[PDB]
């Protein structure tokens, strides 16, 4: 009709703006500037709307898209009404099967660029040249849930590159812990029944938190390493920017020479560690069920793009039998004390899609989709998933052409004798439609290997052995890792631990799974199996406090990189802030606290127990982005309140509750001149506390202050003082 | 190896328990005593487990269900491994598209019977005799979110019901509010897009609080009605149990002379009308997302049957245009002062499903499933369902032979020429496939209509009109049925609906469209707009404060049967209270208390600060059933503290804050001795206040108090004390 408002406000700025300064929009609309060979290779199927007519799907204009086609205004519906059943019918068939795992996901399309060329290790082609970019397109992920689960739920979380390179898409499928729960993907149904909703209820939706999972760990060893990491802080991560990302498996590099070297995949996040508190994530939850999703596509549009440091720990072939565990064995990690990451490139994420169902939804990412310089390993976990993604990617996207789903296709050429299939898009005038054959001359043609350019040949890899269904006995060793893991995190991180596992096993309703569990974990660590006994209600036998703890991992005692804390890497940029407004700020405090998050790239939320605007103390007038309950402090790393009529607020339940959850979740708290009043809220001593900043204005060091807070994330010190209050 | 425990407690007794006494389990093992004609039926396809050996699905027994078939112990999977590809296969593709709208939803078997023959206004034979039984699958469900969104959501729900009937299967697919959003089946794809996730990035789940739901709601004003119910407390209900369902359009009865009544069907919960209030809500999304799935299947593991009366409300044909609204216009509701619900029939859901994805996600329900004795009508939304749901069956369950999976079947014969088509079980033995046909000598034949067991005839409506895509001018009227559920609302609801609306609005970025929303309640009533007005910083114009109100509707100026609490209407059977112990208690308390509540059926949740047990003051042995953060105040409807070492959980943050959860959520809390010095952390009244129930000891007066604080469910008195509380 000509329904926008005649200020153009309905339409967001395309330039990058902060979280919540302007309705988001497809990824096109909002950074259209922004490009690579992938997103321009897309322009052919990205459709517009503005200034074209309304049709059906077959071009024809539609009058009235009000109304049904019946007999007299009152009367029944025409079969004839086409225009009706051909819109109903494509709304009818909308849905597809969601991921069998990992259904929860957000994604964004990006670039990647090597340090280096590594010719000298790989002939990979998109790692050959420093200056040579690679489009990608990353999707993160939970495990368990389905696609409208909830985001900040305690799982693994997915990290799935596709890197759309010269000689072929690479994907890199991996995970934000280094190892996986089973040795052996025939017991990946085992496993995946085992953490999924219980099958006749249909319960409990992503959560480990339940008799089956618990059930199967209990029996199934080899999964604790990768339990201990759920457990932890890793599995509540505060967005995907800040976790690790690993390929879990042992890879190989393959150069031209021929060589094989090992090799595992890593991700290194620019932005730093960073996870949530189990009641936070918890409640997250709740308030923001899409909280992960929003903070990624909201950091893009604010330019705040996901940096990631693609690493690899390299190992000869020589030393495959060199360490105390196997290298194949995909519950095991390697201590980067024992064999560091070597940097290779950088990846960067800078622009969301435009459709979610199109470019996330139907991407599918295969960690059997390598190109010539990569090669796989007898790792029984990866044999298995080769198999798998083929598989499933035939009914989830409906036939063998997914390769043609516009975000799926290759941007290098891609030829061969294969036809047909549901949903062909390819038109093929080869005359031949097999090989060899004389009538097209053979093409297309198979390619030698070589050096650069050349075809896909596997590595000679020595195979020995009898047929057999049978798990190596190097990867019969299941407590050495956990216990690793466990020395390695820092006393809070340790408490985290001990915390998840107390509330996941206090939701297994079969208390002999409990007890079973905790043996399990006697074999790890007496000081962690007694912390959760203890919480359940348990006591350890005399033989469990006698289990003899499990042998270092190569020597090794603790290894720093294993804790999310342990080593500072703290990055504020990107963060947000909850301001707590009142009726009569001091504009004073606003400019410093304000300009000073803008300095370093932080945002802010101005909030209020009212939507609108509030005036300051000088007239100047302050729009409220949301109030105290519908932007609560589980959405930000810190909350200020600034100096003014605090009595306005002073009284208020929620701006009161605001605080004392920010502080029981452990999150920096400043307060300026009479916002000192809210003190008492949260018991702060006269003379102060670690990780209150408080002043009588915002002026000096105020900012800095809380700037160095938020630089260490959130204040563990505070643990101890949380233990009471009531929030 | 991996065996049950000796003492059999993994296995849950075949037995009505309570909430949480025991794992819950597959229905026909839960309550094997309990069945129907369809729940024996269904014996065919059921499958046991206990004593056979694990196979493939060919029938082979495997012999080591824990590895790949590899060459030697550390070598490459094998392809010649079958099972691990036959087991991989299954797993890949067990996902199918989930319900484009109602995807999340909660299922039971059970059965229903007519009250008294129908006959004299109904040929169907479902309600022709007090003692014919039939069965019904019933499944309750959410609309927006995916089938892993949370249950506790602001949104309408479905309440569809599969009868088996003896002359074919009836589904009344309703929702829980007497009208729809919109009128036109036509907009129903604009409608469902606007209120699901956005399509740039699929935000937000299980949520109307978004720009593009406001936007079409404030450019189509017909929507105002079902948005009314919406953001009142209906929109959260505490239980499926205690939600009133309603057809939603007028259909029509036709008896054995052919003489036609209009009527619109209804749903009466008889656990009575009862609702959560938004921030318990919202919160109860985060705590435990599977909330009302739980709490329908535990009622029913509990015999807590979920019980509904069937209610017609009838309108002679003559009575089609005597009223001030059309009757086939689906947004406007027939109000019970004019036109009250006769009761038919009684519905007890009283058995679990086996598999939740075999009987409920594979459950079809289609409005167009009538029976001889029904008819439809004009209503142009019904119209468009009737072509609908056939259509996206086709593709959800893969084929045309979904009447072929187990749940779906009619338990009456089903014989016709229809054959072939993906997965077909039924071999058909037909020498014809044709009518007519001389060869099987026309068999299966077309049978006349009749008084009984006759053919489907449509009533012969007279129609007369031009083909037209035109909304019929008696539906153009949009505010006086919102009105009517305002005035009809209480103080406390309608200050629910002003939060809702508020609420809701602060989550739309555009701030236009917030002021086009408000104009709309500006059209409804002036006290709720300007309510909205002022909690989003809006000021009404002088126009806007000018706008005449809508008509009464038929001269009413409130309807209380529209209300969820004016009519009293309580029943505590089944409702659960949270009992906080601590390591002393007096079990003379605890004794008075389960008494009390076991006289009105009412559970109790044992919570403590750990797991496992406390000792009673007498040597009583209680297991706790979770922790104060474990099951949080949220998951019960009162909260009782009973006496004992009360210092032992006194300094206990959780459980203070429990208190102040439950208080500031309006539910009844009871405090005995000493547990009376938690008043302070709810920080009100020093004689006592209504809400509260206090006593030296926990004795039958005490609990006489507090169940009768529970029949009235919250504490609404309490509303005006609760914004100060920090919770
Ligand atoms: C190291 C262990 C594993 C890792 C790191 C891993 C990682 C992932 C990730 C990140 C995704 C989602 C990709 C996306 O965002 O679309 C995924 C999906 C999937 N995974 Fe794996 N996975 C592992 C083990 C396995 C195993 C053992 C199997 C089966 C043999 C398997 C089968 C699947 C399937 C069927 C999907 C769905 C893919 C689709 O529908 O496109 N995964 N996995
Ligand atoms: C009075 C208005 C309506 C009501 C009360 C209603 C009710 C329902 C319910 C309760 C379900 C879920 C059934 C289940 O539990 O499986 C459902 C599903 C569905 N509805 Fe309706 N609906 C309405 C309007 C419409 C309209 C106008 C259309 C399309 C023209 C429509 C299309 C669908 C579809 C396609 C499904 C999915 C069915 C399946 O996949 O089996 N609905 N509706």
């Amino acid at each position: 009709d000509s329904l926008a408002p005649e200020d153009g406000s309905h339409r967001p700025a395309a330039e990058p703006t902060p979280p919540g300064a302007q309705p988001t929009a497809p990824g096109s609309l909002k950074a259209p500037d922004t490009r690579n060979e992938k997103l321009n290779s897309l322009e052919d199927v990205r459709k517009g709307s503005e200034n074209y007519a309304l049709t059906t799907n077959q071009g024809v204009r539609i009058a009235d898209d009000q109304n049904s086609l019946r007999a007299g205004s009152r009367g029944p519906t025409l079969l004839e009404d086409f225009i009706l059943r051909e819109k109903i019918t494509h709304f009818d068939h909308e849905r597809i099967p969601e991921r069998i795992v990992n259904a929860r996901g957000s994604a964004a399309h990006g670039y990647f660029q090597p340090y280096k060329s590594l010719s000298d290790i790989t002939k990979a082609d998109f790692l050959s040249d420093p200056n040579k970019i690679t489009p990608v397109f990353v999707r993160f992920s939970t495990v368990q849930g389905g696609a409208g689960s909830a985001d900040t739920v305690r799982d693994i979380r997915g990290f799935a590159t596709k890197f759309y390179t010269e000689e072929g898409i690479f994907d890199l499928v991996g995970n934000n812990t280094p190892i996986f729960f089973i040795q052996d993907a025939h017991k990946f149904p085992d496993f995946v029944h085992a953490v999924k909703p219980e099958p006749h209820w249909a319960i409990p939706q992503g959560q480990s938190a339940h008799d089956t999972f618990w059930d199967y760990v209990s029996l199934q060893p080899e999964t604790l390493h990768n339990v201990m990491w759920a457990m932890s802080d890793r599995g509540i991560p505060r967005s995907y920017r800040t976790m690790e990302g690993f390929g879990i498996h042992t890879f190989r590099l393959i150069n031209a020479e021929g060589k094989a070297t090992f090799v595992r995949f890593h991700w290194k996040p620019l932005a730093g560690k960073a996870s949530l508190v189990w009641d936070e994530a918890q409640k997250l939850t709740g308030r923001d069920p899409d909280f992960h999703r929003r903070e990624l596509w909201e950091a893009i549009e604010a330019g705040d793009f996901p940096e990631y440091e693609l690493g690899f720990q390299l190992i000869p072939e020589e030393d495959e039998f060199k360490f105390d565990f196997d290298l194949l064995d995909p519950t095991k990690l390697i201590p980067e004390e024992l064999v560091p990451v070597q940097r290779v490139g950088k990846m960067v994420l800078n622009r969301n899609p435009d459709n979610f169902f199109a470019e996330n939804e139907q991407a599918a990412f295969h960690p059997g989709h390598i190109v010539p310089g990569l090669d796989f390993t007898n790792d029984p976990l990866l044999q298995g998933r080769l198999f798998s993604y083929t598989d499933t990617q035939i009914s989830r996207l409906g036939g063998p052409n997914f390769h043609e789903i516009p975000i799926n296709r290759p941007t290098c050429p891609y030829h061969n004798f294969q036809r047909d299939g549901m949903h062909r898009m390819g038109i093929d005038t080869n005359p031949a439609n097999y090989e060899p054959n004389s009538i097209n001359d053979n093409w297309p043609r198979e390619t030698p290997p070589g050096p650069k350019r050349g075809g896909f040949e596997s590595y000679q890899e020595r195979v020995e052995g009898n047929k057999v269904r049978e798990r190596s006995p190097s990867f019969g060793e299941y407590y050495s890792h956990p216990r690793l893991f466990w020395l390695s995190q820092t006393p809070f991180e340790q408490r985290h631990i001990v915390d998840g596992f107390s509330f996941e096993l206090s939701k297994v309703v079969r208390p002999y799974i409990r007890e079973r569990v905790v043996d399990q974990l006697a074999h790890i660590d007496l000081t962690l199996a007694q912390a959760v006994a203890k919480n359940l209600g348990i006591e350890l036998t005399d033989d469990q406090l006698n289990i003899t703890p499990p042998p270092d991992v190569n020597g090794l005692k603790k290894d720093p990189s294993l804790s999310l804390y342990a080593i500072p890497d703290g990055d504020v940029k990107g963060r947000v802030v909850a301001i707590l407004l009142n009726d009569e700020v001091r504009s004073a405090d606003l400019l410093a606290i304000l300009k000073a998050l803008k300095a370093k790239g932080v945002h802010a939320k101005l909030l209020y127990s009212r939507m609108g605007e509030v005036t300051a103390d000088d007239g100047t007038v302050l729009p409220i982005a949301a109030t105290f309950a519908g932007a609560p402090s589980l959405t930000v790393d810190a909350v200020i309140v600034p100096c003014g009529n605090i009595a306005d607020i002073a009284d208020n339940g929620d701006a009161n509750y605001y605080l004392m959850e920010a502080y029981k979740h452990l999150k920096p708290i400043a307060l300026a001149g009479d916002a000192r009043k809210f003190k008492a809220t949260i018991k702060i001593a006269d003379q102060g506390e670690e990780g209150i900043v408080e002043a009588d204005s915002a002026d000096g060091s105020f900012m800095d202050e809380l700037l160095t807070l938020m630089a260490a994330h959130r204040v563990w010190s505070r643990i101890p003082k949380i233990d009471k209050i009531p929030a």
